[PDB]
């Protein structure tokens, strides 16, 4: 059927490996935050019609810088993207997820604000979490607790329980081979193996510590190729990108990838 989400030009791996997708991205600095700490808006000018938007919530002690490269990369495809800081650098994974949520509301606010860069820029329904560490770790209670979500890309999560087996929103983990603060085998892979009603992938990559997705990573064509793949195809429900969402990379860079119920 004609996909009346699907946004910009038939994707190949060199236009998803690129630092910039195929729209021009504007930013802004959230004047009042509602319900976190503080925002930056990054937006297409160009995307054509209403896109979904993403949440982006950092680390433990960390801020937006850690998670900021996200926002262009996202945008560029074709998605309304906010990195949060929390209103604690010290918030846990609840809370973090509570203001996820509360940064996704007010970007569906500004939608219909019309002093807003973003006013009629998004589509309210079309939505997804992402974030580092606890703030990956908050995008999953975030799915977990609002299955209307489209899409997760959390990295390196952490949270006190591993057990999502509620999720039922397509979630791609990101891991970091050699995280020494929250292990692979002690959070990343039993949260993955948790799931078991979703479309979902893991994405572990080598020699990793636990920054290894975050802004200044020496994987962005990688990474970046397949956080947009995992966003275009659950967010827009665009099978153009359903190979690169679902796909091993069969890459020296990659030490474990793993992959269920992906269309
Ligand atoms: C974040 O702080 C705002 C402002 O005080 C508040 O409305 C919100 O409830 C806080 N969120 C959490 C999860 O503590
Ligand atoms: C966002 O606003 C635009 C223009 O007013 C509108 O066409 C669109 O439907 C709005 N989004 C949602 C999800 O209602
Ligand atoms: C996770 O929670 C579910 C729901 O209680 C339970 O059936 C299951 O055993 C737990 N799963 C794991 C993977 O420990
Ligand atoms: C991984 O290899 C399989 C089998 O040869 C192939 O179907 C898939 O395209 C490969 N992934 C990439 C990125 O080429």
């Amino acid at each position: 059927e004609f996909n009346p989400y699907a946004r910009g030009p038939n994707p190949t791996a060199a236009s998803l490996e690129a630092s910039a997708g195929p729209f021009t991205v504007r930013s802004f600095t959230v004047s009042r935050p509602s319900g976190y700490g503080a925002g930056t808006v990054y937006y297409p000018t160009n995307a054509g019609g209403t896109v979904g938007a993403i949440a982006i919530v950092p680390g433990y002690t960390a801020r937006q810088s850690s998670i900021k490269w996200w926002g262009p990369r996202l945008a560029s495809h074709g998605f309304v993207v906010i990195t949060i800081d929390t209103n604690s650098t010290l918030d846990q994974p609840e809370s973090r997820s509570s203001q996820q949520m509360a940064a996704l509301r007010q970007v569906a606010s500004l939608n219909g604000t019309s002093s807003s860069p973003i006013y009629g820029k998004v589509d309210t329904a079309r939505m997804g979490v992402m974030g580092w560490s606890m703030g990956g770790g908050g995008s999953l209670i975030s799915a977990a607790n609002n299955p209307s979500l489209k899409a997760a890309a959390p990295q390196a999560p952490w949270h006190s329980s591993t057990n999502f087996s509620s999720v039922t929103v397509p979630t791609l983990i990101f891991a970091c081979e050699n995280d020494s603060i929250a292990p692979v085998n002690s959070s990343a892979l039993p949260i993955y193996d948790s799931m078991s009603q979703n479309a979902k992938q893991f994405l572990e990559i080598k020699g990793g510590s636990h920054s290894c997705a975050n802004s200044g990573n020496s994987n962005q064509a990688l990474i970046g190729k397949k956080g947009v793949a995992w966003m275009k195809r659950f967010m827009d429900n665009d099978t153009r990108y359903s190979t690169f969402a679902c796909e091993n990379p069969n890459s020296t860079a990659v030490s474990d990838f793993r992959t269920a119920n992906c269309s």
